[PDB]
């Protein structure tokens, strides 16, 4: 594998052919309260809008998965609460190596008080606007939207 | 926006001081039969594994997103069958653009008869095999499945 750029979040190696993105792996965080799911927005320069996620960020040096959860569900939300793994993907194996843990948050607690948005919405609301072309979704975003239709409902 | 590195399958440019990295956008195909969901298994030398993914590609020139969705299942499964489009997401909208719609097809038949694996597999299965760290899921991978666990089930 040969390197054509090292970035801040970033390296664009060659590996023959196949043009590899190299990435740090990420967390995202899933949490529901009174039927409402925790998205947040950001302007986002790469697609141009605000897509709707959920608590998310990269795995900095010395963390684990579990501890970037918490710590990007506390400084995006201000919010702690007891995380559990669910389960991993690679966002787009066809050419990046960027990882995703993602976590489910229960009993969630205010413990602090932006350029991100916090957007609590009820999932079949979120999954309602999207279908009607007013809110596209990151991976995480409707992630969490599937995750919710399929085993915390009610 | 000043661009670093123009490739086959991506751009690589800088925004100020954000790295994007431009590509086209994608399609996947989510699709049941007999309780089994239709995965795609193929050497992915940027993750350096076969993660399970759903058939999926690029969009090419001309093509818009269903025509696109019935020539990757077609190329990846030799099947066809009706689809429906479901919704999109960006992949990793924090440094790319791709964007991925999702389709549902139904009624498959087989229209042809590799690189690609196809890989048959209860939903159920293949939740249970990740979850003990046996298999990784792509993005497409654990769409289908949650999609499947929240509005296919039977
Ligand atoms: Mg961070
Ligand atoms: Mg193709």
């Amino acid at each position: 594998r040969t390197y054509l750029y090292r970035g801040r979040i970033l390296n664009l190696a060659l590996e023959g052919r196949y043009e590899i993105v190299e990435h740090k792996p990420a967390v995202a965080v899933i949490a529901l309260r009174e039927g409402r799911m925790l998205f947040v927005r950001q302007m986002r320069p790469a697609v141009g809008l605000a897509p709707l996620e959920i608590p998310a960020g990269l795995i900095e040096p010395g963390e684990d998965p579990l501890e970037a959860a918490r710590r990007q569900l506390a400084e995006e939300t201000g919010l702690s609460g007891d995380l559990t793994y669910l389960f991993s993907y690679f966002v787009s194996p066809g050419f990046t190596d960027e990882k995703t843990h993602v976590f489910l948050a229960e009993n969630l607690k205010e413990v602090e008080a932006e350029a991100i948005e916090v957007v609590w919405m009820r999932p079949e609301e979120a999954l309602e606007r999207h279908q009607r072309g007013e809110v596209e979704f990151s991976a995480t975003g409707l992630v969490g939207v599937l995750y919710y239709h399929a085993f915390l409902r009610g």
